[PDB]
């Protein structure tokens, strides 16, 4: 699921997608897939910075269902401005998975 | 989870996975995702055909834990031999997702 | 996951954890489940009022990892004091789960 | 998800579930949860037998969407006759929980 609003860093399984770039403005934490970011209200290619929980991968698509342009997303890591990554306020859909 | 034997085609949240080209062979139907195919007995590094279902979309990669090259494959899509996509007896992770 | 601070009532699939009796003081929205209410600060054995949301159930355990005495809440129930159940201040993990 | 048919132990995440005791009969290999056995043919009520995998709990309940009697059952724990804990051929929802 999703929720509105973080602080600090990710958990194992979690995504912090925030709205500005280096982790400012409307953050939301979210767990497992999320095939259309339409679904939580002001989501929806918004998003500028992320952080990425330990031993979890994210997939974040241009598109919903899964579908356009994406990048993967290391376990332990974060973009502080996603333009570098060509998805500035365009992300519509993310994939959250996790390992041992 | 990860059956063995699979018939007919993949129905929604499922991927078939065959160990010889044009889906012969041993074979495995998967939904969810699989981190490792090492956790299944003679899976890593033996895939050469795919079939996905409806309304679904599914990651494979080289490595485990979604490391390494990787691709997209579309709902109700199939690869009769993965050596096109340069994935042929490599595959060790894979993410199968869902959508409406 | 588990988010801060709640309000109104839960929706499927979401349980509504209040650390004070009669859904009162700090408070917490679980989705999925939680193993180990240790992995969020200061949710470990505090809670002692509940809300569940419709066609949702909850399991909630005096120990982590679903271990001890536990119960099941019925969805859209709730208990404004744990006390009543032998579970006030003690639950460490906890099931929710929804059906159709 | 379900499959039919399974051999050796279950590993996390997993739950055998077998039409007769000691293990013998139709086999399924069951993860995540299951509200209603009858989604499953043939399933529904002839469960006498159960295999649990390591870091794994499992709830089974009596009637569809966890309702009637339930026990817990261990990680890698099994019951070789369901009539010891008086829910032979009964079982009609399970709730499969993972931890680590
Ligand atoms: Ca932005
Ligand atoms: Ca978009
Ligand atoms: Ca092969
Ligand atoms: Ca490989
Ligand atoms: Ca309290
Ligand atoms: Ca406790
Ligand atoms: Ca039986
Ligand atoms: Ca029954």
């Amino acid at each position: 699921s999703v929720c509105k609003g973080v602080s600090g860093n990710p958990a194992k399984g979690e995504v912090f997608l925030y709205k500005h770039v280096n982790f400012q403005g409307d953050s939301w934490k979210v767990t497992g897939n999320v095939y259309d970011f339409r679904s939580v209200s002001g989501l929806n290619d918004v998003v500028s910075s992320v952080k990425v929980g330990p031993n979890t991968k994210a997939f974040i698509f241009k598109d919903d269902r899964f579908n356009g342009n994406f990048i993967r997303l290391e376990e332990s890591s974060q973009v502080t401005d996603l333009t570098t990554r060509n998805l500035n306020d365009a992300i519509s859909s993310m994939i959250v998975a996790t390992f041992e």
